[PDB]
């Protein structure tokens, strides 16, 4: 009390940091990208090696993209499921570890510089299929986790479905769901217990899959997390129409009663307007179930990721509306979003969440006031820092502690393709703000800057470690062809980067990121 | 609701910045330091030239000192009150504007390179005493301010007593109050009518001197306005036991029966400050109407306060009087937020910087967020130990203040000059440095860059000044608060340097 004595150890009394404010770094990176002879990365050595060398840095996050089944051109943003993961992504050779497939059975090495996808499902599916084929005909160890896997209620709740849709697609051609014969389209109990009889063999194999890339995951996963590295995840808000996503739970949608969306995403304007053309979400329906399907989709990304990342984040609060109607965006208007009572549901369901909003360009009063309300960091991106005047956000001056920062994502060139084609009067503004050596180490001047910032996370992309240029970029936004291919030059071994590694870790050390 | 249209202006709902959390940069500069011909820097026309090169920079913050009569050291921080002004800084070509002096009455000019205070009382108290006896005498516009500004309510609160303990001070030949006869040292009622009789004249002009500072200093703080420049006062959190403040207020502090303090103030590894300190429970009682007064002076000079060993107040070091060793002390629990609750419920919405500086305990931090004040950061110190120094610029936070230094801490150059090898090379790593004559801008900029939403530079670095422009060196007692500028240097002089100030603003949104 007021006038009195402390007690004695009131001089050791001092504030301690607060664990969940550390200050951490991490190497963005998706699995496609490692090296290795089946024409694509994969979930075996190379990522346990890419772990080591990523501990070695002290970096404690790995972002990839959405590890779900991608389109034809390898995008994982227009994903065939949102749920499932890409079955291309699993190690032939840790099939030979569990005893699924034998060495003799690997086929020969390719050279892939890119990732081509048509090659690298030519020649690894077939071989895939056959593991999965011996899992589900063998009794033992092995088989008897498929069985867990596939009867535990919160894989079942997506899987299911995932596999059905899959069945009917294989078996009909059609272009879309929408096209399929009525009784198969609207999910008829008969017609769905027809399809189990008739594509019984698909669908157990299918299920087999997931369950193979499920384990393969959970390995690499649970590695990384003995050498401290959180995995950080990426989800776009909407899914595709021609999926399980949509087909199984059409009420949850804005369809008519063809089960055709009635309105799509996009955004307004410089432009015409841009069209996505996803379906959107019937929030008020959805309300009525307490979110259901939304909080499925967290928990499911929860297995796979410590922390996700929601590709315009914007659309909880208010979304851009299409009518399916039309070929141009400019026609639609704002509608309002579920808010906060989205995030109350998921945490009431799930408990515990660490969502990114993906926050970038022109957003509105309410995006800022939700992204608050749930204590979710925001972006920051360096490339974007140099235009404007001194109130871009996106300045290291600018930056707020609970945020990501980023040199660049994914759909930005490298920090060397930037730094080329970078105009006049952007570059010297960089140049008073950054500390600049050489050019060629250009990239390492916007890393040191990333590191510097009060942001709590700072994460770079391989590429800009490797000081790449820009046939290294990963994505080119509204391009169709040429994207996701990039992968580790097959000279560029894990063992071989300490420089990089070590010149990280000066860093991460100097910045207080360790 | 939830899926239904938004009003048609939704694309232009953007959000704004706040004008609360605005950057803003501001200088360090005390006005004693100011050129002139008087022996010390003073109100008049330097100030105003300042400012205005205060304002060419786009820097919108002005600090300074207390602006208290200082010891005969020259510290602002052992003022002989808490509240009046130093009358030394009253300008005399002010007060010729103001027809109080005739041009042809101020002094030869002398060169004082430094402030001398014995030299500057001598040349200028004759001057601000016959200024003031006419103003007395007079009956026009300027007497009937005065009249109001002595009869107002929160002037008279503290300057009758700031005047009678001077005339009594004056009138006695004494060390100090406690050895005043009883009369006067306990101030009996009629003792004080017998000393306003016969001390009347000085009273008088006391009271009118302070009038004229108030004057001065108004005029001063309007013009910084009317730029664009706040003004961010100080305040030590004690207060000299020779004083009105303690003699006036004995109830409110921790003296024994005979007015002799039982405790005095300090810190452990020790040292001995000596003030008196405060009687929390008591000054509880009435509702702290003490520090609740000092708060509305404060007020009443500047936009902003920064309170010296903020700590105080969540608790602080008691060493007994009997003691001149400060180790042999323990530490008390100070009135933490209840004060703020009292002042904020008397005065209102107030704008204090908490200095936070040195080892300090969790109660200190949850006590100053608890009322919003921002802390501080000092470069000066960002380099020894790791990167989890609070001072190191990627741990600053936005509510904050960011120094190069303080009055307290040598120059940037002077600090460069006597760094040691481990810390120099750690802040080689950190900092943009090119050559060693400007280390002071290397720094500036980093303070520049920082997130915190306000940066002060000392006026020495922007100067590229050396040790010999240090203000203050703590626990010597001989050397210090005389600083002044150059007699070479004008503001006029200054493009050059404003330039590129300006230029770091305008790159670190400070603008
Ligand atoms: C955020 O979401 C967008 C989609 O709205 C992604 O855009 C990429 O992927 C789509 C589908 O492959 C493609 O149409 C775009 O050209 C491409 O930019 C971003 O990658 C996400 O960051
Ligand atoms: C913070 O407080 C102290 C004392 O209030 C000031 O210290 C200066 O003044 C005292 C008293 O004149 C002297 O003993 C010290 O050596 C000197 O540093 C600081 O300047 C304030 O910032
Ligand atoms: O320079 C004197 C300084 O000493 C200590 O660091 C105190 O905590 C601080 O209140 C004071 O300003």
């Amino acid at each position: 009390s007021v006038g009195e004595d402390f007690p004695s150890e009131y001089e050791q009394w001092l504030p301690v940091p607060d664990p969940e404010s550390r200050r951490r770094a991490g190497v963005l990176l998706h699995p496609t990208s490692f090296r290795g002879p089946h024409g694509i990365g994969d979930l075996g050595e190379e990522a346990f090696r890419f772990i080591d060398w990523l501990h070695s840095t002290g970096c404690s996050v790995w972002q990839v993209l959405p590890l779900v089944p991608p389109d034809e051109g390898g995008s994982p943003y227009a994903g065939q499921d949102a749920n499932c993961g890409n079955t291309l992504l699993i190690s032939l050779d840790e099939l030979v570890k569990d005893g699924l497939l034998i060495k003799d059975e690997l086929p020969q090495p390719i050279d892939a510089d890119s990732v081509n996808y048509q090659t690298a499902n030519k020649l690894k599916s077939p071989l895939i299929t056959k593991a999965a084929k011996r899992l589900i005909d063998g009794n033992g160890e092995l088989k008897s986790k498929l069985l867990d896997f596939r009867n535990d209620p919160s894989i079942s709740c997506w899987l299911e479905d995932a596999a059905y849709f899959a069945a009917i697609d294989n078996t009909l051609n059609a272009y879309s769901w929408f096209e399929w014969p009525e009784p198969l389209k609207n999910r008829h109990l008969s017609a769905l217990e027809a399809i189990y009889e008739s594509q019984k063999e698909f669908i157990d194999l299918f299920i087999a899959k997931q369950f193979l890339f499920q384990r393969q995951w959970q390995k690499v996963r649970e590695y990384a997390r003995r050498q401290g590295v959180d995995i950080m995840g990426d989800m776009p808000i909407y899914v595709g129409y021609h999926s399980a996503d949509v087909w199984a739970n059409k009420k949850h949608f804005l369809l008519n009663k063809k089960g055709f969306p009635l309105l799509v995403s996009g955004v307004p304007p410089s432009e015409t307007g841009q069209l996505w053309g996803s379906p959107l979400y019937d929030w008020k329906a959805m309300e009525s179930d307490q979110y259901s399907w939304w909080v499925n989709r967290i928990r499911r990304a929860q297995d796979l990721y410590d922390e996700c990342r929601i590709d315009h984040f914007r659309g909880f609060a208010g979304f851009w509306a299409v009518p399916s109607e039309a070929k141009v965006a400019m026609v639609g208007r704002w509608k309002v979003g579920p808010g906060k009572s989205l995030f109350d549901a998921i945490s009431k369901g799930v408990g515990k969440i660490k969502i990114i909003a993906e926050d970038l360009g022109v957003i509105t009063k309410d995006v800022v006031e939700l992204r608050k309300s749930i204590g979710a960091p925001g972006m920051a991106v360096l490339q974007f820092a140099f235009g404007g005047g001194a109130d871009n956000p996106h300045l290291p001056h600018n930056h707020e502690v609970n945020q990501v920062v980023y040199s660049g994502t994914h759909d930005n060139d490298t920090i060397r393709g930037w730094w080329d084609t970078l105009d006049q009067e952007e570059k010297s503004k960089a140049m008073k703000y950054l500390s600049i050596a050489g050019e060629d180490d250009i990239s390492w001047s916007v890393i040191q800057a990333a590191f510097s910032s009060t942001a709590q996370t700072a994460i770079i992309p391989m590429q800009d470690i490797l000081g790449l240029g820009s046939s290294a970029r990963m994505n080119t936004p509204a391009t169709e062809v040429g994207n996701w291919g990039w992968r580790i030059p097959s000279s560029t071994s894990f063992d071989n980067l300490e420089t990089e590694s070590d010149r990280l870790r000066d860093l991460l050390s100097l910045y207080g990121r360790l």
